[PDB]
């Protein structure tokens, strides 16, 4: 259990900030603030993590979602990050993400961005 | 707002079942049961959707996560679906997904599956 | 060997047309014409397929690339499809694709679209 | 035109080696040697790049495929990398990739890995 290891403030390579609490059950709750895109201030996030990971040196699987609507803006989109938490001196969350925008059916083919973010504690 | 449209029971092309409640705020909560993979019975899911979508015929962006741990099994993995809800006579949720397994750092390159699921009400 | 099975004209769900020749060695060569996006007429494609697939009912792995420059337009982008050919009465090529646009380093986070195309012979 | 800039030997974060020639037309040809996975020695690659990129500081879009069959092994799979070449003192090719294995239709849902490689000249 990486409940303690996960909980806190994380920063990615874009300068975005992810603030999360991990629950004993597997819950992830918090806020996300993106340094890029059609976004301002904090957005709610929710997700899940493996609260009983393998003890063989494997990372801890997790994922979370942000819908990009808050009281300032609505970018009609949602991002999900899927990845793993790796503990130890340089702890990291290594993710890949899918950002889907709401589109008309004609534009559905261009609805979804894919990328990768790495989060660190500093 | 597709709070009503989203809430309920959905089925994908694999025969999996997604049961979800959409909150007025943008919350998604429920359970997922996969017809395939290292999975049995129901797993908690959480996510977010755009509760005030565009009124121009665009779909409604949403995403959710499942960590594949429940009281029966732990597959040390999490899937996130990112996609859009499209309302109307044949309502659908069209998604793409990332399934990340916890791995050692040597195997991180093969940690993540990608696919696409389409959910319908029947 | 699906050299014969692959070679020919294929159509996806968007109305795009893929014309390909499979070589005995594993080469794929041909042209692609997209029904959507910043594209007109035919673009060169090249790729590779597994010329000696498993005989256990598995599909045949393959992939190809298109850079979206031809004598009519240059959309400063490339798509790669990665997937599998499935032979038999309803033959199909089931793919997932990554479309990367050239961007400045500030916009690199939004450089890459992901989607899925299914190609059929009719 | 980055024909000169692209052509040569590149190394990624896994220790794999990509040797490529860029043609004036947009062709990419060469060999790939993976440091990981079910692979040994060199495999043919082919692909395409944007031979007339934007002059606004944007990267150069490109992609290539490897089918993982050579005279030593056949891993019944193909990878496509899609990304961009960024020139200058630290030149890089930043990619995302899809690795599809041939599978039975029952296992198609787990056919495709996704990841990201960064290639440098040293
Ligand atoms: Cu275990
Ligand atoms: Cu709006
Ligand atoms: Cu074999
Ligand atoms: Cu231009």
């Amino acid at each position: 259990r990486d409940e303690a290891g996960i909980t806190g403030t994380w920063y990615n390579q874009l300068g975005s900030t992810f603030i999360v609490t991990a629950g004993a059950d597997g819950a992830l709750t918090g806020t996300y603030e993106s340094a890029v895109g059609n976004a301002e201030s904090r957005y709610v996030l929710t997700g899940r993590y493996d609260s009983a990971p393998a003890t063989d040196g494997s990372g801890t699987a997790l994922g979370w979602t942000v819908a990009w609507k808050n009281n300032y803006r609505n970018a009609h989109s949602a991002t999900t990050w899927s990845g793993q938490y790796v503990g130890g001196a340089e702890a990291r969350i290594n993710t890949q993400w899918l950002l889907t925008s709401g589109t008309t059916e004609a534009n559905a083919w261009k609805s979804t961005l894919v990328g990768h973010d790495t989060f660190t504690k500093v």
